[PDB]
Order: structure tokens, then sequence, then C-alpha cells
């Protein structure tokens, strides 16, 4: 094959600096890109009406937290309304964002589509103009994007066709964003649905993980300069069979250490259905497992960092305080979490030296 | 691999008569679908400014031709500005191609983008929001959509992403076409551009069409709902060695039966770069090659059913029937060439096989 | 993207002129090349010692059946032993296959190993050594090749995997074939067992037979001078749900239009368990089939050919006659199989071609 | 899709303690599994007869050196008739590595063979019965593999093809290996034959092991229980542009961590046509380099350990201790070097700098 290099070397620089400042150490992502349709559901949970106004609103209240959560969260994902928002102050979403040592991202994808053929499996869309959107993305603020392609695991899924075509689409995507300056984080999301246990669940990853990996080499991706984005592995959600934080966190650095190359900047986890403090809990486990893991372990939470302070808040501007109250704890929690120094209920902590092998081979 | 059915037998069904119809024996189709930006230096040829009413006056001009291209026309592409349009007699220009037995076409694609990491290659968008788009398409008339990806031969092109990447976006579009009964042409071609030989382009093309259909099994496509569009396999518009219109049929034909599984309904060839003429002959030699040929072997032609009705036409609203008459006449060529019956001679054939041309072995 | 031809033009003409030999007009193949493991449960079901001797005696028997076979065989598959033993009268055996207007063909496989983490599944091996091994079979009298891959459907069967591993191992094994001058014969064997119906087995082979092709492309297999050992597409043996034979034949038919290219020069089917009468039967409507079928359809049986003949000879001397009346009957069956003008009243077929209520889209 | 236990949580443990015992810190490789075609050269290059005692002698000279080897090889691989050999004392080689703590080897792949089609590239041969080998060699002291495929960097090379299936036939040796207990070291090697510079092998590199791993994947194969055996990333033999050993070091550790899983055990590195000193100082300068490497970074030199001791030896029983002392002297400086604390200087005399390169016999 003959090279006819993507990218610059100045091109690569600027898009690995990006991609190590969104995941330096004790740092997250607050994924905050629901579009109108997808905020709705949890508006409606608390009684408030899905409007311009109170989507800013929330969101000028996540985004302003004390600086306390600065050294938390390292990049925030934001929906196009959003990008184009400003705080009460006057001040865009993107510099309030920045101002807090935060990078911001974009999401670009334009949701899910049915492929034909299959058990109800699909891909995503999106590709069309994205070149001139991530242009102007660009310019106005944002330093990276989101995409999300989401697999199903069943009697005949995910299939070849899906396992195929969800990584091609997650290539092109990458591609695009670095011709633009923007880093990709890749995210191919195998639902938790189902009533698999945990190994057919590391199973899946490793045989998707393998396959996005391959196709990001075809399609000549600069792995330095993109992020991860992946379910961590769990046993389905109607599984019988129990397990420990310790052997969910065992399944999956052993899964990323067999498909993830060393050169991919960070993982950022998906919390998909886990609660705040299981989502919290798991990434510190995964950061506390033995195995040598090359790469930042860390969050990129949407619900794991907002389930509280939407409750705290509940649509009243007097529970401002309250509300970023809840969302600092869940940052703060999650900083010592992807560290591997969270400990659950009590504010004494602080211990973290020592590690022994036991069983991976079962794995 | 489990299947679960992309087409129920009615789907199949609507879409196999369809594609039928449109290279039903001596029928071919006339691709007018140039988009304003394409069509602009087409006008811009003959003097005329590139306004909705002029390019509305040419498209008017071509597809209300008297009734003798009625037998030879079995489709008509169009531009989605001219699917919207109407003749001076008020009749939207889709029920007057349909009056006259043609199946309505539309081109779906958005144009090329460049492939990052390629010397200069290409991909082709178009698929978001393509399903609702094809919806609508189908309820105003169109049974049959175009969709093109551009390949180029060089030192290393096509490349093996470029080969890839485009067979699986037109597996995509075939897909979405065929859940919203509409036929999709598929449409790998392979520019003439360059001085490599004919052995050349038949390799390329051969390596491309495998492509092609390994995307399509993969993707589910019911084959005998669609069309292929590729070009005639011919040397290079600039290679010093010249061939006989029997060698580039041979090398067409050759090409095709190496890669075309006999289910696919018809072979509709794009000109290229040659001319009225040219595409005529080479279409009536394809026709006339000693080999087996289980599909349709017709025309979708462009500017060879065109240049002679662009150029008496010359924008002058008193040269119509001159301009018409052109157009009839390429018509009426190109329906015998596709039957094998055309001769440059004037009317019927003068000039059949010949004999002792052997040795197909060197292809 | 650059050609470096395989195969010069004479090296094209012999192996076309080869295999068309094999299935020119009524001609099909006699598969005899049963292994010395293979023929033993064969020998013990009529009670016979499995010596050398015997095995030389059996397959004489078969190979100097009187005149009337001649038209009806094309080709005989012989197993290593066989090719190098010699009748009573002192003639090698592929001297009198020739010499009776048969082409002599060698089995080359080492059978099927098992594909670590499936599910029972196999490939197939035997390439050590075989670009040899053909020059020296094609020196020997030798002009085509049969190596057979096993693919089972069942609930996670056939594997991405193993339809891959043997696609590829079916292309490197044509490939070796061809530059020494033999006609290789693709056996993508897919078993009957199980109680999947006509539907699944009809799907597994499109899949199948759609790898196989791009494998041999991605090879640079010359398709002309090859064959094609496909299983007919039937239900499974365990399937409770009955089919009439032009409904096998119409799946079947469907299958091979859908993935086999037109510049294969024929289809020598299996017939895997079918009794003699169901496989010539079955073979009889495949090419009554009304879909336009573009190579020839003809047999390739080993028990389909042998059954009688073996109860019948049982081991007896004084039975040769006996025995080699009804390999002659079964040879003259199907030679009118694979031209679809077998009746159970053969040497006299006229009144055919009956109903037509039917529907190829439900296929 | 499915899992289908290849390996028993026993069977990965033996795989992987065999694996991380090999590259242990501090160790590499010796290979010494030379076949007799390709020693007889070396014998010939000191007037030396390629006899089997000779053959034998000078092997019993490598593996019986002094103690202090025994810290620097952690692994040796043999030849089939090296395996059967035994010392002056009675004792059969592997015993003899085995007692000096070192884990036996043996070569099981049966060469190269060219792919018809291609511009002079091949493939490897060696899978027929490789099953029943492995168990034996296992049986007789052997716990890992040898199997070597070759790639050439060219104006077309490696092709597609070459990539896609010399990267199959690893993993089909990989699978069958870990299926008897023996650690398969995958061999992928890409020439330096050419005059490319540094970048163009780091890509082509890239390319080759991104197809390797996709399929190591695709074949189930157990990461933790193998090695890799690359070769480092160079300018061609004949590049005019000159590089420094941090840049090859850079180029070469930067090509591994974009495609080589953390889950990999280990690379030993080849060393091509580098001279004993050329080997060792770049793979110093590689475990130097500033970035991150999850998997041990060690040797598996052939003749970039025998070249002075061969030369020492010069057939003369009476040099025996003479040329062992050179091996040592090379083992202890490797030793050094995969910890990146080797500094040259005065030893080592001109047989050291002198290149080991031998332009590709075939073509």
């Amino acid at each position: 094959p003959h090279s006819h290099p993507a990218l610059t070397p100045e091109q690569k620089k600027e898009l690995s600096d990006i991609a190590h400042r969104i995941v330096a150490p004790g740092k997250g992502i607050l994924a905050a890109d629901e579009s109108t349709g997808s905020i709705a559901k949890r508006l409606q949970s608390i009684g408030t009406e899905n409007t311009e106004e109170n989507r800013r609103f929330y969101r000028q209240l996540l985004l302003t937290a004390d600086d306390r959560v600065n050294p938390c969260i390292g990049g925030v994902i934001l929906f196009h309304e959003t990008l184009y928002q400003k705080a009460d102050d006057g001040r865009p979403f993107p510099q309030v964002i920045k101002s807090k040592g935060g990078v911001v991202g974009i999401k670009v994808d334009k949701g899910v589509v049915p492929l034909a053929g299959t058990n109800g499996e699909t891909t995503t869309q999106g590709l069309d103009g994205l070149s001139e959107r991530c242009a102007q993305y660009k310019k106005d603020g944002a330093d990276f994007a989101k995409w999300r392609c989401v697999l199903k695991i069943g009697e005949h899924t995910p299939s070849a066709l899906a396992i195929m075509e969800n990584a091609n689409v997650l290539a092109r995507y990458a591609s695009i964003c670095q011709q633009n300056g923007i880093v990709p984080i890749v995210e191919p999301e195998i639902l938790p649905d189902g009533d698999h246990d945990l190994k057919r669940c590391q199973y899946v990853t490793e045989k998707v993980l393998a396959a996005v990996y391959k196709a990001l080499s075809d399609h000549h991706i600069y792995l330095e300069g993109t992020l991860l984005k992946p379910n961590m592995v769990t046993p389905g959600h109607a599984c019988t069979q129990k397990y420990s934080h310790e052997e969910i966190a065992m399944a999956t650095v052993t899964a990323l250490r067999r498909t993830v190359p060393p050169a991919v900047t960070g993982v950022t986890f998906l919390s998909g259905g886990q609660s705040e403090e299981e989502a919290s809990i798991n990434l510190n486990a995964i950061n506390k497992c033995p195995l040598l893991k090359p790469w930042a372990l860390t969050f990129s939470y949407g619900r794991a960092l907002q389930a509280s302070a939407l409750k705290a808040w509940g649509g009243k501007k007097e529970n401002l305080k309250a509300a970023q109250e809840e969302y600092v704890k869940r940052a703060l929690a999650n900083s010592l979490a992807c560290q591997g120094k969270y400990t659950p209920s009590g504010q004494a902590g602080a211990a973290a030296s020592e590690s022994l092998f036991i069983s991976n081979h079962a794995y």
C-alpha cells in the first residue's frame, strides 16, 4: 500500500493535544448533548415544559457549577442548540466551558436508522455535509465530536452486517472530523439489553472493537487523535447470574486490552442505564484492576452525572444551588473513580497502594 | 447466517416488475438528471442563461418528443428540480414521462466527497434522510433511483479503501431504496481518464464489480430488483494503443460475465466521454458479442442522447422541432443498438457478424 | 490495482477447453474418489473385504462399463490409489477413462479439520506441496481436481469464520490447480443435516456462494476454467414441511442465479444422501426450471450412481454384468436429467411443461 | 456472534505462562532453526561440510555455552532435525535447553510458495497435519512454535491479496498451535529490500499488523498466549536517506503502539540484514523510546547472535571455546539491550559490524 498522508505533523499535534487534554489525569466528560426529543422524557419526569428556555437554563445550571468541578471535567459534549446559547451574563456557553478548563464537544450524528434484512438492528446516519458542519463547529468553539452507533446482543445479533457497517460508518465520521481539526470520539455502544451473562458481553465487545479498529486502520484514522467511548463489559439487564464490580472490571479491562491499540489516547466509558453510584463504583474498580492499562480509563457520563441534579432542580430556579451541588458531587466522585480513589459512602477515604494477581485466565 | 426477510414477495414482485419494464427489449434510459451546476457548462456552450425557465424548457424539449421514442425509452432519470416542474401544457413532467410508457427515475445522491488519505479518490454522500426522501419521491411519481460513485484508474488507484467504501455506500443506498419500492440503479463508474490500456480497464472493472456484488450480498440486496450502470470496458481516454469496437465489446461482456450474477435484471451503460455515434456503435457491438449474456445490455445515456439536440436547440425556442428530431434520432439508434440491430448506414442491418475471430482467452 | 497475469492465453484456453468437455451437453461426472476409509463401510454393507484388489475390481467394474455410458460421462473423479491402478488387460485406469471419452479427475484435499472456537465447524487441509502433486497428477493423466469443504446449518452456523475460511482455502486450492493446467472443481458443500426449511437452506447457500466467488476474485481465479460442485437447495433432513421437486429446483436455480457469475463453465451437483432416483428427478427439475440458467447444470454423483451397482455386485465376480447394468442405467438416467429430458419413461421424452400458477418472487 | 470457547481457563494459563517465561525481563530468543538448505550457506562460508554431524556439533556449540547466557536466553527455536539430536553427553538438545532455563521452540512452517497473479509475492505453507505434529512436538519438549510469512515493499506490494492471505494463514497456524499447548510466534516479516524510506516502511508495517490482528481476532486467537516477531521499522536497505537509531526506534514503537493490542505478551524482533551490533543498538533504542510500551520488546535473533561465533568456529573442534565466547558476548549485549541498558565499545570485532543482509533470492 502507498501512503498519501491524511494529516500533516501540525494537524496531528493539534488532534493529539486536544485528545490528551480531555482525558488528563482525574478528568472526564460531561455528556450534555441530549436533543430536544431525547431530553423530553427527562424534563417530563420533573413536570418541566420542554422549551428552549428551560433547556438553556438547565444547561447553564450544569455548565456554571463552581470551580470544584474544573479539575474533574476535561470536556463537555453539547447538542447543536446549546453550542449557540449564552449564559445570563451574555457569555457564550462554549466560553464558559473553556474558562473552566474544559474542551468543548459537539454531537454530529443524526440518529440511528434501521438496517433492512436484520432483526431490528441499526446503523447511524449523519455523514452528509459533515465536513462543512465540522469546519463551522470548529470555528464556533468545538474541538471534539460525538457519534453514537448502537448494537444489541441477541440470538442472531449483532450480525456480521451490523458489525461491519457500524464500524465502517464510525471510520468515515472519524476521517471527516480529523480533516477539520476535530477529535472524534468513536462510540460503538453495545446495549445491555437481554439476559446474556458477563462473558457473552465480553465476547461481543471484543469482536466489535476488533472490527472498529480494523475499519479505523482501513480509513487511515490517526488513533492518537481519537478517543473511544465503549460500553463497560457487564451482564445483560435481565441476567439472573450476579457479578461483583471487580468481575465487571476484569472483563472490561481484559476486553479492551485485547482490542484497543495503545496509541488510542483514552477510553471514556458510557454508563448506559447504570445509576450514578453504580457507574462510579464500576469505573473505580476498572481503574483498580491489576492488569496493565496503556490508556486513560475515564468517564463520558450523561445520566450518571445529571440524575440527582435534574431531580434536585425540578425546574425551579430556587433549586439552582441544590441541583448544582448534586452535579458537583458526582463530578468529584467520578474524578476520584477515574483515578481509582473513590469509596462509595464515607468522607474519610484516602488509601490506594497495593496490587496482586489471582485469576484473569478465567476471562 | 440467519434470514430476516428484507422484502415480502409483494415488495419483490413490485421491484422486479419495475426493473424489467425499464430495460424491456429495445428500451433504454434517458439520463437527464444533471444538477444546476452540472448543466451550467452545457447551456453555457450554447450561450444560454442557466435559469430555471431555460432548464425547464430544455427538459420539456426532451421529454415531449413524439410517440416514436415511446418504444425506445423505458425510463427517464430526473434531477429533483425537474421532478416538480411542468410542461407548457401544465402537466407535471412525471406525468408526461408516464403517459409515454416510461418509468420515472430520480437522482438521489448528493455528490462525491474526498476520501482522506487517498490520492484524490472519493466516495459519495446522500444517505441522510434518504428513506423519507424515497417514500416522498415514490408518492410523487418515481419508481427508480440513481446514485453515482466515481473511481479512477491511476498508479495507485482505485485503492482498496476506495473500492471497499464505494461498494459499501452503494449497498446502503440500494437497501434503503428497496425498502421504499424504488428500484436502485447501482452506478460504480470507473472513469476513462488516463493512458491505461483496455486490459487494465477490464481488470479494474472486474475487481470493482466483484466488490460491488459482495457488498450488495452482505447488505441483503434483492438483485432482481436492481439495475447496474457500469462504464463500458474501454482503453484510457489517452491510451496510445488503439482498439476496435469488437475488442471493446469483448472486454466489456467478458468483464460482466465474470462478475454480474444472472439475477441482475439489466445493465444500463453510461456513455462517459463517448460521442453519440460511438456510444451507439459500442452498445451495438456489445449486443452482438458472441458470448452468452444473461441480462439486458442497454443504455442510460445523458450526453449520448442530448449532444445534438442541445446544439440544434441553441437556446432558441423556434428550434424546438429541429432539436427534438435529433433526440428522436439518437433514441431510435440506441433502441436498435441495445438489440444489436444498429448500423451507421441508415435503418436496417447490412453489416452482420463476420467470422473466424476466436481467442477470447486473450481477455 | 494492477494486473500481473496469473495465466497466459494458452493456459486459459487449455483450462476452459477441459472444463467444457467435462460438462458438455448430456454429460456429467462419476464421483468414485472414496478413500480407503470412506469406501470401507461401503464394502461392509455388501460383506466384502476392504482389500486393494476388491477396490481395484470395483473401480474397474464402473470404469469399464459398456459404451452406452460414454455420452453420459464427461468426467470421472478418482482417489489417488485408483489413478495408478490398471484394468485386468493392463491398461492404466486413466487410459480406460479417456478411451471412453471421459476426462480424468483426482481428489487432492486431505480431509476436514476442526476450526477452534466454533460449534463443531471445519475447514479443509491439503495445500502443502499441492503444486508438486498437481504437476505430477497432470503428467499422469488427470486434467481436473476435487476439493471438498463442508459447512453445516445450525443455530450459530455456518459462522462468519467458517464461511470466510472455507471460501479462502478453496481459492488457494483453485489457484494452485490452474497454475498446473488442472481445472479445479470448487466444492463448498452445505450439509442437509437439521430441521431447517427450504428457505433457510437457500439463504445460507446464497451467502456461502457469494463468499466463495468474492474469494475466487481476490485470488485471481479464472472462472471459465473452473466448475462448481454445490449442494442442491433442499429442506433439512429433519424438516417436517414437505416440498415438491419443482420447489427444490426453483430454490436451487434462484440461489445460483443470484451468486454464480455466468463465466463459470458449469455446475455439477452433489447428491448428498438423496436416493438414486431422487437425485435424477431433482436434477431433471432443475434443468426444467423456467428461469434463465447461463451455465451447464449437471451431476457429480457418487452414491447416486453406485448404490444399486454396489448392491448388485455384492462382491461376487459372477455379478459383474448385473452390477454394471445398474450403473449404466443411472448413467443414462442422469444424462437425460442434465438435459431436462428425464422421465421414468427414459429414452422417449416429449410431453412436458404443464402448470404455470407459480410465483418466483416467493424465493 | 456466539462464544464457543477455543480454550479452557487451564489451557490459557499454560499458554500465558509459557509466553511470559520466554520474554521475561532481560531474556530473548536464539533462533537456531535454519533448515539444512539454509544453514548450508553459512557452513559454506567457513569451508565446513554440510553434514548432520557438523550441524549437530555447531548447534551443540551454541546450546552448551556457559551459564552466563542463561539469564539472556528465554527461548531457543530449533529445526526438526536438531530437536531430536543429542549432545556429546547423550542429553537430547531439548533437555539441554531446559536445564539452562530456556523454553524449547520448534519451526513448523514448510516454507513460502508463490501467490499466482501477484508480482512475485508469496504465502506460507505447513498447515497440513500440523495439529498432530504439534501434539508430538509438545510431548518431545517444545512449548512454542515458529512460522514465517514474508512480504516485500515495492510499487505494487504488498498487495491486498498478499496481506489478507498471509494474515489468514498466520491465524490458522496460531489456532492449531494453541489447541496443542504450544505458544505460536506470529511472524509477518516485511523485507527491508528496496530503496523506500523510513515512513514508507512504517506505513506498510502498520497496515500489515492491523491485518494480522484482525485475522487473529476472526480466528479466536488468545493473544496473551502468543508472541509477535515483526521487522523493526527501518528504511529500505537501498534507501539513500540516513536515519538515527532514535528515529528507527520511534518509527518502530509508534507502528507497534498503533496496531498491537496490550494483551500481546511480547514482541521478539527479527534482525533482518542488520549486523550483530546494529541489531543490539536498535533494540536498545527501541526500549529507550519515550513512548509507553505495554509489551516486552526483546529479540529473536539468528545470524545477529551467530555471526561472530560461526566465524570464530571455522569448523575447527579446537575453536569451541572461542566460538561460544563470541555467542555469549552477543547474548549478553542483547540481554542488556532488551532492557535499554546497552552501550557499545571495542568488543565485537568487524564481524559484528558487517551487514548480514542478503537480497531475497527469488525475483
